[PDB]
């Protein structure tokens, strides 16, 4: 079981580059840097080279989150926005290959930020999902990847709310390389139970996302992290325990994660990296691995 | 202190009338039933008559929902706008006085649902709002009504959504009627602990709602009830405690509250009663009452 | 799943006799009422039909605990006490069938109180133990009875002291009607976690205690009962779930349990049943059954 | 606020030499290492020297626990024990001083282990141990010693079972440099709440002991430490935070402890040291420090 941490943690916009991240992470001790999977398209293959070469020297492994926009997404009704998320998702697997990455995570069954202005169809979606991940299931994994299926809560996803129906939703799909997904800021508003949610993933699941109840990093609040780590050693998961804290008001990820108050305590950057240190420490002990 | 619940909880609309769940839920134990305070504008006077009798008639008392819409909201930039928000709720309140009721509670401050598609302005919305709380107190108070100014979890509200956050703005406000209010739904996801909020709210504390985290009856879940209980009582509430659970997919509610999977067990009403009546002596027998 | 309450919940000491009790405790609601053994080997053949028809005119089942004393058990290092200790068991066995008995529970490997004034042979009485219940399994088998061996804390057994050790004594026994049996005031002492044990215990969990950590009747405190109540229906628990409160001091049961203050908040009888029923309704409804 | 762990960890027995581990302890990160008072009075002048400038050396404070015997308690019916007990502590708390020691703790008002075999009269030695403790309170005020009466749980002790009993005490006592001690093992079975006991504590709680409900180290277990922390928090507790772990079997620790499985997991010293370091690591950034 590796402990990694989302680097935009640290920053206030999704496009800023991770690169220089790498070592910082790494020296910070975690085993694992998770990135935003769009940027790695933008790259030239010398300048992924010289992100795959630092995160070797870093001895640090790279993971990726994606999430699919309204016009490029596999859930779709519009067939054309249908073809643009499978041509998208082929060219970013790729891409993300050339960084040794094995793990995608995220709601690669849909899109987010999701748009309720507009009435939402939840059985169609449901549906053309599942073809959609089908269909690159096999692309993904001859490059060696897996492709969980992030569960979110009511205000961020409408298909996939609970473990169970993530289960059901990977049983549909029928792919030893798609896996689902939980993340305990998602399930602290929707399951029943932490280590029932857990135990219903079981052997499928394929990445873990941590953070407290209101995103700060995990050992701040109330989460049940004992009955998590017991939970996760249950089902013997040895999968990445990424913890993605959202502590910073501001910017796109400000708006987009709805962070309207600071939860730093104002915490300049040797603070955040304190805090993280904290966090992997108490995650590790805890937890697991 | 007294136990209430949402009639809203039997409906799959908004647009459902309160007036027959009047005895219904006297009937099956509880001293309040809340309403929404849209509702009571398009009745006329003699049924708002019949329905204060009513519940005289049935030893409950009345207590009230707002939900401002955009059209309405006393923190807008439009002056007219707030103008409109101002008008309506006066035209409310003395609806509301007409049936005799004493606490108004929601989002006053704001609008709801609220729309994240266009930039928010926290700081300005948190100045008007207060203003335009202010502006309507005193209105209120001659009608005997409390405005509890509810705090929500940050995909519903963008101003309040913390009880330290809800206690700084009723502070700003200085009126004697106007008060806070928590709901542990809400709280379950940006508060660091209930205790603390609840203690945190104390004296100003004026009404209260109950929920599992995703939104079923209390004592259904793992919310902390005993540690809430202990709370509620050390601040001495004598306020009212309104269950507000919302378990059915489908209708305007269901897409509103976003229960995108039916969260009963496929209850039919006699079920639902059962399971109110099960939360109600559970909420008496824990929390207090 | 049924629910049930030790009738020394009322009382102050061992002594006392429970027919009584039998219509009282049908009365409040409970399923089943749990009885001393000690007492039934004292009624006549003639006492004990009486009872047995009043249990069956109230419509109530009737469990039993048992609490042999160092003199007869089946533990001892001393063999003629370990044949005193089957005479025992045999005899008493007999006359619990009388009662229509299916169930008893308690320390049946060991004795209660306990003494620690003299050194420990912790090896050799699980050993004897396991010989030593092995030995009257069938004897009870014959009569329908299920021999229930209770995990208790270090400070009323050195034997047995977590879920995991209960099975591993009831699988060593090897018979199919004896079981492990589970208590919340002394699990929340000994295990890692109230889930994982319940489900530990799995097939073989044949009774189960409730209370809150200081003995006060379920509901009244902090204890994970939402976790409890998962656990045991994820076990497809269907025994009896009977909750042993003791909340008053003085007497023989108020040294033996070491109640040294009161619990009961000076409850006159009225107030203890109103406490029972209500402990009972919360069990009911969040615990199952 | 500063923490500190008991020597006795890593040892079987309480007559255990502490000199060694002052180094051990203070390479492994504690403020603070906390002492038996046992030797102590055995000491010579210049060992006692020794020790203290080894603590100086290596920039650790010191602690004592202490466990009154059956023989020199200061709550005894017996006119000549409270004598020999008041001289017992008159002759320890010299000798604390001169290893600069300020804060001594445990069931300074009764004995320990306390025994049951004989019959208990709590209203005597209540009002004996505020005597006695009153009657050595200005001695250790002369030696700059705070005397910290711990609450134990009913089987360890008959007087002072919860944070108010312990309050309760301290107030007959009217002494400056006598507070209250809370354990969160002992908290665990006879609290109603950990915050409230705390809170209750307040601004008299002197000295505070950790482990989880088995006694392993803090963060192995299930403790409520977020509560705990905000509770310690909400009083500015700025006192010493020492864990007390007992996980191994064996000895007279082991059989006054009533460790009777091991629950170290098999651990060697380096994974007692790990341990007892991560433990160390999670009680500075859950409770603070
Ligand atoms: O949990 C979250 C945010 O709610 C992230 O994991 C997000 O889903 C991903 O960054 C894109 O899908
Ligand atoms: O908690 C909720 C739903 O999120 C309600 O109390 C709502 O805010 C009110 O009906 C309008 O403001
Ligand atoms: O839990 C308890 C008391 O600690 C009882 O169930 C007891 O064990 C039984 O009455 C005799 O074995
Ligand atoms: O809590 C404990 C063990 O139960 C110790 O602090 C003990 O009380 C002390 O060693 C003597 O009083
Ligand atoms: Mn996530
Ligand atoms: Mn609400
Ligand atoms: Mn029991
Ligand atoms: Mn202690």
């Amino acid at each position: 079981m590796k402990h990694g941490i989302y680097y935009s943690y640290w920053e206030h916009e999704w496009s800023a580059k991770f690169g220089p991240y790498i070592e910082k992470v790494a020296k910070l001790g975690f085993d694992i840097i998770e990135v935003a999977a769009h940027h790695i398209n933008e790259y030239s293959d010398a300048e992924l080279a010289t992100i795959r070469k630092s995160a070797k020297d870093n001895g640090i492994i790279l993971t990726a989150g994606i999430g699919p926009s309204k016009t490029k997404n596999l859930s779709s009704e519009d067939a054309a926005v249908r073809a643009a998320g499978k041509a998208f998702f082929e060219r970013t697997l790729s891409n993300v290959a050339k960084l040794d990455i094995h793990t995608i995570g995220g709601a690669l069954h849909s899109y987010w930020p999701i748009d309720y202005s507009q009435p939402v169809d939840k059985a169609g979606d449901y549906a053309r999902g599942v073809e959609g991940i089908n269909g690159i299931a096999d692309f993904a994994n001859d490059l060696g990847i897996n492709l969980c299926i992030e569960v979110l809560n009511r205000f961020e996803n409408h298909v996939l709310n609970t473990a169970a129906e993530g289960v059901a939703f990977v049983k549909d799909v029928g792919k030893n390389n798609v896996k689902v997904m939980l993340d305990t800021f998602h399930m602290n508003i929707e399951e029943d139970s932490f280590g029932d949610a857990i135990r219903t993933a079981g052997p499928l699941l394929g990445h873990f996302h941590t953070g407290e109840s209101n995103r700060r990093v995990p050992g701040k609040g109330r989460m049940p992290w004992h009955e998590i780590g017991l939970a996760l050693r249950d089902i013997n998961y040895t999968g990445a325990v990424i913890m993605e804290p959202f502590v910073k008001t501001g910017g796109t990820i400000g708006s987009d994660i709805k962070v309207w108050r600071d939860l730093s305590g104002g915490a300049d950057i040797a603070k955040m990296d304190e805090d993280a240190r904290n966090a992997l420490a108490f995650s590790r002990f805890v937890l697991g691995g």
